[PDB]
């Protein structure tokens, strides 16, 4: 019932972490993360465009989604990312066709601009990068080649952002 990201997840390690894997275990809860974060922002931007009395979802709609859900100084890069990609494209590890094509099938009823999904990209793939960075650092302390979950719940769980983010 969920979307696959495990290749841009994975492209985007070797950008934060080169010489450092992933495990399976720890590859599927940075794609679920993934999901719950892609569907919270798609949702409150479809219902930021119906309060608007609009119906094409655009960059506008998903900065202000992103504002709206992810806290302090993670919002301030996200949304630095997200501006910073959409006037460059009018690069990026996410698939922004396929995002494009997800976004859509929300609701049919709303149309999907082409710099939204511009935007969602550069913000996944920054909070992507934020989450396998620290859980990368914390298995280069311990001398480790690669990322378990525990690495990843220990980033959560030291970054308050994170931790209120879920």
């Amino acid at each position: 019932r969920k979307e696959s990201y495990s290749v841009y997840i994975y492209r985007v390690l070797k950008q934060v972490h080169p010489d450092t894997g992933v495990s399976s275990k720890a590859m599927s809860i940075m794609n679920s993360f993934v999901n719950d974060v892609f569907e919270r922002i798609a949702a409150e931007a479809s219902r930021l465009a119906h309060y608007n009395k609009r119906s094409t979802i655009s960059s506008r709609e998903i900065q202000t989604a992103v504002r709206l859900i992810l806290p302090g100084e993670l919002a301030k890069h996200a949304v630095s990312e997200g501006t910073k990609a959409v006037t460059k494209y009018t690069g990026l590890q996410f698939p922004v066709g396929r995002l494009h094509r997800i976004l859509r099938k929300g609701n049919y009823a709303q149309r999907v601009g082409a710099g939204a999904p511009v935007y969602l990209a550069a913000v996944l793939e920054y909070l992507a990068a934020e989450v396998l960075e620290l859980a990368g650092n914390a298995a280069r302390d311990n001398k480790k080649t690669r990322i378990a979950p525990r690495h990843l719940q220990l980033a959560v769980r030291n970054d308050e952002e994170l931790n209120k983010l879920l």
